[PDB]
């Protein structure tokens, strides 16, 4: 069965994400915006209070298979939204005024590779042709700088870019999906692990983001944010500089299809537990988490 301090596997995501829609209609709708290479659903949860033309905000989890905070995150942040909705003012309006369209596992494949096979597996499970190699780096396959550093072009290494942007199935859908709702999407957040970090633009080279000072200044306010609740310390700053160079990031093309707030966020920890964070640690992260989330939607929804 599920649980949210757990990692689930696919399976147990899946049945979630049709239970916690069917239980909370006025709060998720569920949709299927693709199939994964081997033939997964790729979900997106519409979550807020149903309306007209609402802005909204996207953040998705999953991308990198052995990530498994990431996935946890989102699915915490679900409950969140739901549980608290009309008893807490800032998520009641939250919800009154946008939608988040939450991806709650974007490299469905690859996740459950990690629950099958290999726990340190990172990329998709697409096939590629010439090689018995398996997988594209789905977070080095935007057509963001794509491929020009920071990022293999050997299908058998762990970066690998892909043989075009946008190569992968699952990449394409969620590209496909941000560009079909552009001019409702305000921000896009996307979560990973680990380092304890907020990152901005840009990543695929050392050049800054026009709003610069902007997104420096609500980083540092939401890693402020996010040490209140049990001390934890995150640093912040452009990918480039910030982590290392590396082309063809989603959060880079968010921005610059024009989503003036884009941010990916590395959870816990910095290495003791590394990608294999502990089950007693899932509560913690995500409930420090959420505050910057929450911090960060505040700030957007004042600035539209
Ligand atoms: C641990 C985090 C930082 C992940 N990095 S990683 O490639 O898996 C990795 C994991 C472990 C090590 C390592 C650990 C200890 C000693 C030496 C090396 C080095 C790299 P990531 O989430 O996968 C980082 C992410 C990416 O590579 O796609 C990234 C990197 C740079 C910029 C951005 C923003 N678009 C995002
Ligand atoms: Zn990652």
């Amino acid at each position: 069965g599920h649980s949210y301090e757990k990692y689930n596997n696919w399976e147990t995501i899946e049945a979630w994400t049709k239970q916690v829609t069917s239980e909370n209609p006025d709060l998720i709708s569920r949709t299927a915006i693709g199939t994964t290479f081997l033939g997964n659903n790729i979900y997106l949860l519409k979550v807020g209070k149903p309306g007209p033309n609402k802005p909204a905000i996207f953040m998705d989890c999953g991308f990198h298979a052995r990530e498994w905070i990431s996935h946890a995150f989102c699915q915490w942040f679900v409950r969140e939204a739901v549980l608290t909705y009309g008893y807490e003012s800032h998520m009641t309006e939250f919800l009154n005024k946008l939608d988040f369209y939450v991806l709650p596992v974007l490299n469905i494949d690859g996740y459950i590779y990690t629950w099958t096979k290999n726990r340190m597996w990172r990329k998709t499970r697409s096939t590629n042709a010439g090689t018995t190699c398996i997988g594209t780096d789905p977070n080095r396959n935007f057509d963001a700088g794509w491929c020009t550093t920071g990022a293999s072009t050997d299908p058998c290494d762990e970066t690998y870019c892909g043989s075009a942007a946008e190569s992968e199935k699952e990449t394409k859908a969620l590209a496909d999906f941000i560009r079909n709702n552009l001019s409702s999407i305000k921000a896009y957040l996307t979560i990973h692990s680990y380092s304890q970090m907020i990152l901005y633009p840009y990543s695929y080279d050392y050049k800054l983001p026009e709003n610069n000072a902007e997104l420096n200044n609500l980083a540092k306010a939401a890693v402020k944010e996010l040490a209140t609740l049990y001390g934890t310390k995150y640093t912040y700053g452009p990918g480039a500089t910030t982590i290392y160079p590396a082309a063809g990031g989603s959060d880079d093309w968010a921005y610059d299809q024009g989503i003036k707030y884009s941010f990916t966020f590395e959870l816990r920890d910095k290495g003791r537990y590394g990608f294999i964070l502990p089950e007693s640690q899932i509560q913690a992260t995500c409930e420090e988490t959420m505050l910057a989330i929450k911090y960060v939607t505040n700030y957007v929804l004042g600035h539209l």
